[PDB]
């Protein structure tokens, strides 16, 4: 084993979605642009846009919904803000990775989400 140290700058994005919707809400465009700003300034970086659902419905339905959400955020980054599409990787995890309790409406809302991050040397 060996010791390690590193210093990086990191932008982390969390976009929430309405029930059974993959539309990016208007109040999230500015947040998404912050991630685009970062990628423009560090051209060697890329990002994986990760979609999720709450647990209402089948695993298979939610796998596809999670992928539609990730692609909707990717479309904003690429089409609206001009990040090269090869630098933005859209994937979905369906309902399999909750960060809140699916037993409550509030927890389900938190789970209906896309997360993305970018890091670069600092
Ligand atoms: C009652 C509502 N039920 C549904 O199962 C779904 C979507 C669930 C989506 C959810 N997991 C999310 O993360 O948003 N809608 C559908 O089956 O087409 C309904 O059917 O009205
Ligand atoms: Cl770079």
């Amino acid at each position: 084993s060996n010791a390690a140290v590193a210093e990086v700058v990191r932008v982390q994005l969390d976009v929430k979605f309405d029930f059974d919707k993959s539309k990016v809400k208007e109040n999230s465009y500015a947040d998404i642009k912050n991630l685009a700003d970062f990628m423009k300034q560090y051209p060697s970086t890329s990002t994986t846009v990760e979609g999720h659902t709450d647990s209402v419905g089948t695993d298979a339905y939610n796998q596809k919904l999670s992928e539609r959400r990730a692609n909707a955020v990717r479309d904003v980054l690429v089409n609206e803000y001009g990040v090269e599409g090869g630098r933005v990787n859209a994937v979905g995890y369906g309902e399999s990775r909750p960060v809140a309790d699916n037993a409550t409406a509030e927890g389900r809302a938190i789970n209906r989400r896309v997360e993305a991050e970018v890091e670069a040397e600092a």
